[PDB]
DNA sequence: GGCGAAGCCGGGTGCGAAGCACC
C-alpha cells in the first residue's frame, strides 16, 4: 500500500500542480478548488486508496474541467466511473495506484463532503431517514415531490444544522 | 429489521446480451 507522507506528498503535488484541458488549451489546478478524500479524513493508518474532491465555482467551466484533467510528467490513466465519476490509474516511481475522483458543482460540496466522508448505509439511512422527513437529499440538493431545493450553507455543521442532523464521526461507525 | 416523523428502504451508468457490476 501507500503511506501518509506519500499520500500527502501526492496530495500536495495534486494540491499544487494539477492541470486540465480547456478548449484546446490547458489550465493548471491548485489548492482552493481541491479537497482530499480517503483514509486520511477517516483517520486510517493503512492507506488503501486516497481520493480528492474537486469542485468548480463557475457554472460553465464546471464542465470544462471534465474534458481532460491531468498532471505534468507522470503515469496516469483516466476513465469514466460509475455514472459520472472519474476513475484514474496513477503510475509513478514504477508504481500504479487506482484513484476514483469526482468533479461536481461547488454547491454540492457539503452534501458531496457528507456523502463522500462516511459510509453508504449511513448515507442511505440518512437518505431514507431524511426522505421520510418528506424531502429527498441528493448531491444536487433537496428534492421534494420532484421539486428541486438547493442548499443555503457551505460547511459541515452548517449542512447538518441545515438539514437538522448530528455529525457522527466515522470511527464510531454510524 | 430498524427505526424520528408514518410507513417505509441510494442513483446511476458501463457495458454484454438487458440483464449484472462497481463509486
Ligand atoms: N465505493 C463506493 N463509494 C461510494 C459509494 N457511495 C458513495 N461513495 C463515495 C465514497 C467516496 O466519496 C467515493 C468512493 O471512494 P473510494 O472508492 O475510494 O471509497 P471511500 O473513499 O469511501 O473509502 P476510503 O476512505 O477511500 O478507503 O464515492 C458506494 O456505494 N461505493
Amino acid at each position: 500500500m501507500l503511506t501518509l507522507i506519500q499520500g500527502k506528498k501526492i496530495v500536495n503535488h495534486l494540491r499544487s500542480r494539477l492541470a486540465f484541458e480547456y478548449n484546446g488549451q490547458l489550465i493548471k489546478i491548485l489548492s482552493k478548488n481541491i479537497v482530499a478524500v480517503g483514509s486520511l479524513r477517516r483517520e486510517e493508518k493503512m492507506l488503501n486508496d486516497v481520493d480528492l474532491l474537486i469542485i468548480v465555482p463557475e457554472k460553465k467551466l464546471l464542465k470544462h474541467v471534465l474534458p481532460n484533467i491531468r498532471i505534468k510528467g507522470l503515469s496516469f490513466s483516466v476513465k469514466v466511473c460509475g455514472e459520472r465519476k472519474c476513475v484514474l490509474f496513477i503510475e509513478w516511481e514504477k508504481k500504479t495506484y487506482q484513484l476514483d475522483l469526482f468533479t461536481a458543482l461547488a454547491e454540492e460540496k457539503p452534501y458531496a463532503i457528507f456523502h463522500f466522508t462516511g459510509p453508504v448505509s449511513y448515507l442511505i439511512r440518512i437518505r431514507a431517514a431524511l426522505k421520510k422527513k418528506n424531502y429527498k437529499l441528493n448531491q444536487y440538493g433537496l428534492f421534494k415531490n420532484q421539486t428541486l431545493v438547493p442548499l443555503k450553507i457551505t460547511t459541515e455543521k452548517e449542512l447538518i444544522k441545515e438539514l437538522g442532523f448530528t455529525y457522527r464521526i466515522p470511527k464510531k461507525r454510524l
